[PDB]
């Protein structure tokens, strides 16, 4: 727990007075979430509630963030790391809210270019995150986590919310660490949700649209509308062999090249 401390480069580490709280902006298990203001920025600070399963969680993201360098990626301000009591993660404040409220709550209308660059930020962020020397599984993307710029620019994070031949596919699974491709399903629902202005299966509660994508093999309508890249990108997106869906690199590579023609 102090391995984090000496490990923690020296400018990342906070003094609880240094920190200004100002708002509340969200709840979780681990604790509730700030805005405030310190170091002469706007922040956001990820405060926690001390027992051994919290605390294990609280190193893990700390260790996640100092190692955290892309503008597609939240910024890490620094940590407070005094007492169990004073426990506390600050980052930045990107202060055009969830990319969820923009579609789902604000309800906006918007032009392709403007949906096309969204995507590109996500998918720059986690070609980042997948090239760690070693890489980050995120396991939650989705239109909660991803936020955005004033300017519609956005950034990825987290809130922190026997013998085989016989075996059944859901007995399986479970017996096989999941990988990076995990989080190109999840980028491509999301993609889907740009595009569309969609909440994926929008007419679900969420247990059931999960087991309509694992077990009947549901998918999201692709129209015909949609561009020839991107709805390829979709599909094998969110192709159930994990190893059939593509790398970040292409997506990117993608995505770039239709932004030239828009
Ligand atoms: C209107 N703006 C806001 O209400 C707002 C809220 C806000 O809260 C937060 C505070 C801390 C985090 N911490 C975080 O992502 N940690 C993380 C852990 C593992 C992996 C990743 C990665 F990035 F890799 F996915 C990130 C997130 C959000 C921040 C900004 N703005």
């Amino acid at each position: 727990i102090l391995l984090l401390r000496a490990g923690l480069p020296s400018h990342f580490h906070l003094q609880l007075s240094e920190i200004e709280f100002h708002e509340i902006i969200g709840s979780g298990s681990f604790g509730k979430v700030y805005k405030g203001r310190c170091r002469n920025k706007i922040v956001a600070i990820k405060r926690y509630r001390c027992s051994k399963s919290d605390v294990d969680m609280f190193c893990r993201e700390v260790s996640i963030l100092c190692q955290l360098n892309h503008p597609c990626v939240i910024q890490f301000v620094g940590a407070c790391l005094n007492d169990p009591s004073q426990f506390a993660i600050v980052t930045q404040y990107i202060s055009g809210g969830s990319l969820f409220s923009l579609l789902h709550e604000q309800k906006r209308i918007l032009d392709l270019q403007s949906k096309l660059i969204i995507a590109v930020d996500v998918a720059k962020g986690m070609e980042y995150l997948h090239n760690l020397t070693q890489p980050i599984i995120h396991r939650d993307l989705n239109s909660h986590n991803i936020l955005l710029y004033e300017d519609g620019h956005a950034v990825v994070a987290d809130f922190g919310e026997g013998n085989l031949r016989w075996m059944a596919p859901e007995v399986f699974t479970q017996c096989t660490r999941y990988t990076i491709k995990a989080d190109v399903f999840s980028y491509a629902l999301c993609l889907w949700e740009i595009l569309t202005g969609e909440i994926p299966f929008a007419h679900l509660k969420p247990a059931a649209a999960a087991a309509d994508m694992a077990y009947h093999h549901i998918r999201p309508p692709i129209g015909y509308s949609i561009p020839k890249p991107i709805s390829s990108l979709l599909i094998r997106g969110w192709n159930a062999c994990p190893e059939g869906r593509p790398e970040f690199s292409e997506v990117v590579m993608k995505l770039e090249e239709c932004l030239c023609n828009i």
